[PDB]
């Protein structure tokens, strides 16, 4: 409760600083990844991937786990959409637009198992 909780919060700093050797000692816990509330924002740590630039983290949390990447946090991003943004961003570099582009083409376009 307090221990998910505190777990979770966590997990969306691992996420974010691509450290995802912790991220897997968090799922290990329990943790789904996929699942997500108000409390939280509505966020998950393939966002939190995402914001933070640590696109092998995101990679393998969309690969690993069943995420809906059209599914919006409270701010209104869904992981597509921060992608895009992030894309259309001038100071992002040509090296991370690529792996942008790679992630949206994957989003959209993969099939639902």
């Amino acid at each position: 409760m307090h221990i998910k909780r505190e777990l979770w919060g966590n997990l969306m700093v691992a996420a974010r600083s691509n450290n995802l050797e912790e991220v897997k000692k968090i799922l290990k816990k329990g943790i789904d990844p996929t699942q997500t509330n108000s409390y939280h924002l509505n966020r998950t740590p393939l966002l939190a991937a995402i914001e933070g630039k640590a696109y092998q983290t995101a990679n393998y949390l969309w690969r690993k786990y069943t995420f809906d990447p059209n599914f919006k946090d409270n701010y209104g991003d869904s992981p597509i959409s921060l992608l895009k943004k992030q894309l259309a961003n001038p100071a992002f570099k040509d090296k991370e637009k690529k792996q942008i582009r790679a992630l949206i083409r994957g989003m959209q376009e993969e099939k639902i198992a």
